[PDB]
């Protein structure tokens, strides 16, 4: 079992003050606190052991290198990848997205064909795809919206023909926080010959997560979602996928040899797709925010925030002209908006009662359009967020509607 | 003036011990270590103001945006740009001339243009435009070296004509040690309508820099070199050509609006060219590490690792057999082999002995071919570094030659 208070010991931002009042954290799903062990890790690594990691001959470099494909090692067993070969280190799920979507999409979209994503999808999963659709001259279709923040799952039959090269799709929505059926849906992707891109950015921090189960072709998220340190993120590719597809950054060490006469020619893949001096910092740190996580076990973290979910959608009933948006079943976050107050407002007496939540359109700015609403709230609840933290939220949404109805 | 010893109590990694001996760090240009106050303004922005930067509505992600941009301001000023708003930020040196490559080159160099850049490049400032005259059918012209490590000024003639788009040419060799006129060179691609990128990662930690008077239209280098943190750099672009500029990673905070049937449209610029979440960590410690080198002063710097540079040349005269490459007014680095003994052994002497130096092609074949060598030794002589760090390398190589000869 599991111990909250254990936990948030951890995380020294947790006692900071806002505003004069203790902080009660709620936006980790934009980005997550990290731990004293994930701090000092990258601290320490930087204090005694710091080099290029170009496997360079002397011993501080060569050790260098060394820490660096062991988190590449690590993070594919985190995810279960067949070999760390298969995973790429990147600035975030963004740059994976848009390397994906350079790389393999350049040379496997053409004209005439179609690309799927959902109506739900962040911006970083659906403007690379405008992009590229734009470049090659395919189009791009959108599975659309059920009211309770599900897939219209009836409408792939219309969506999916031979001509549809890829579905871009999100495991867990950063507003909503439904969970889609990746499996099934991967099913019949390849029923058709179309790659399936998974952006996990939202999932792989609630439970476990199993890359060879689900057959994704495409698995992307975030260092600093994960309670690890910005700058750093995951893409993982297929083996077979990977090394096919050609490089898309160039420069140093994603080069086999350079030649003002005869060109150049480029190293095998993973390297391949990392090109200069990598984050090396970064990804020390995301290394030990992997350790973290799974030590804790991402099974225990699933159950305590299963139940303070639970505990706050039953309080949140007590709460007057609440709109809530998504499905009872929703993972991490709370979208919501309070009577006919714009969510800028809200947010802010909530910041002015020190809890932190997210306003606006959340980077999905089709997914607000389809409510009809120009922007919500969203409380994200983490791992390390309690019961009286939901009451604080509780509490505040009626004050901030009796004083404003 | 400059206490070599009160510096060198700032950088923890200074006191470490390699092989059971005390190290000898001078592979700085390599990458750089870090100071204290570096590595712990990182540390502390995690400990207690941690959140996401996208002028989220609540307390610590508006302050969080607030030290982002006031970074932004202090890197415009410290290479003496005329706004901040010509910076973008970017992983290193190496993404932000690919983001130039694409971004700009994509749009300005059409098939029968020519760019040109110098045979002592680095690969970061070769292959992203070997791969952007293949994708729009341009040609890659090439000055030429003198043998001491300067450019053939004279062939400019032939290479600068009214299809010139682009000069990419290098502030200072990370091999060499050459410095290049670039004032005079930019002039003069100027004349001709072509712009002029400089690659200053070599550049920016020896001695000021004021894109201003240069007159360059892009000029790039990394953190990780200046004493800072991995994972950040700096581009720095003229505001108009920057205006003008379309996006080239495409996702959130670079969007204007996201629209599933109308398309998309983006941001201005600096934004426009930051996609996903920003290595916001990266970027307090690039802050610091500015703060720390303009304390010491660039000019107290290059005063010292002047000193140092002559001592070192004049010691190492009596080194038997030593070849050195570069110009004797070489700024920063060594570059040299020891009689016909390969220069991965006599690295691998140096590292056995405590001494930290880089072997190899330094990422720059075409020069190592110029010279007809496969590799090189480079020792940096960087701002921490001694006199008794330059005697241990000095008997180094002597032993290594009556060893080995
Ligand atoms: C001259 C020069 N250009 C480019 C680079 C590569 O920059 P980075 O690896 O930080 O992206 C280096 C290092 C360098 O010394
Ligand atoms: C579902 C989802 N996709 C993409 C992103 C953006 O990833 P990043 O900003 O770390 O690049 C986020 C955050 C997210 O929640």
């Amino acid at each position: 079992i599991f111990s909250v208070d254990k936990v948030r010991a951890d995380f020294p931002v947790l006692s900071r003050e806002v505003n004069g009042l203790p902080l009660a954290y709620l936006d980790s799903a934009a980005s997550a606190q990290k731990p004293s062990q994930v701090i000092d890790a990258e601290a320490e690594f930087y204090r005694h052991g710091y080099a290029a990691v170009h496997r360079g001959i002397h011993t501080l470099s060569a050790q260098a290198t060394e820490k660096m494909e062991n988190v590449r090692k690590r993070a594919s067993l985190f995810i279960n990848a067949r070999s760390a070969e298969e995973l790429v280190f990147v600035a975030g799920t963004t740059e994976g997205i848009n390397l994906v979507a350079n790389s393999w999409g350049n040379s496997n979209v053409r004209a005439g064909d179609n690309i799927i994503i959902s109506q739900m999808e962040h911006h970083a999963n659906i403007v690379p795809w405008q992009m590229l659709c734009a470049r090659v001259g395919a189009e791009l279709r959108v599975i659309p919206l059920n009211p309770d923040g599900t897939l219209q799952l009836e409408t792939l039959p219309t969506l999916f023909d031979e001509k549809t090269r890829l579905l871009a799709i999100t495991h867990v929505s950063n507003v909503l926080g439904t969970e889609n059926p990746l499996a099934e849906m991967i099913t019949l992707a390849h029923q058709h010959g179309a790659k399936v891109l998974v952006d996990g950015a939202q999932a792989v921090m609630h439970h476990p997560v199993d890359v060879q189960a689900l057959d994704c072709d495409f698995y992307v998220f975030s260092g600093h979602k994960l309670y690890g340190p910005t700058g750093i993120g995951i893409l993982y590719v297929k083996e077979a996928l990977l090394q096919e597809m050609p490089p898309w950054e160039g420069g140093g060490s994603m080069i086999a040899t350079v030649s003002l006469s005869e060109g150049t020619t480029w190293t095998k893949a993973p390297w391949r797709f990392e090109a200069g001096t990598p984050n090396t910092g970064g990804i020390i740190g995301l290394g030990a925010a992997l350790e973290y996580v799974s030590a804790l076990g991402l099974n225990n973290i699933a159950e305590y925030e299963q139940n303070l979910m639970h505990y706050a959608l039953s309080q949140l009933e007590s709460v007057p002209d609440l709109t809530l948006y998504g499905p009872q079943n929703r993972l991490g976050v709370i979208a919501f908006n309070l009577g006919k107050h714009h969510a800028y407002d809200v947010g802010s007496f909530l910041d002015n009662y020190g809890i932190a939540v997210r306003t606006g359109h959340h980077c999905a700015m089709p997914l607000m359009a389809y409510y009809n609403v120009p922007a919500m709230c969203r409380a994200s609840l983490a791992m390390y967020n309690t019961h009286e933290e939901v009451d604080r939220l509780v509490t505040g949404l009626q004050r901030i509607h009796r004083l404003l109805g």
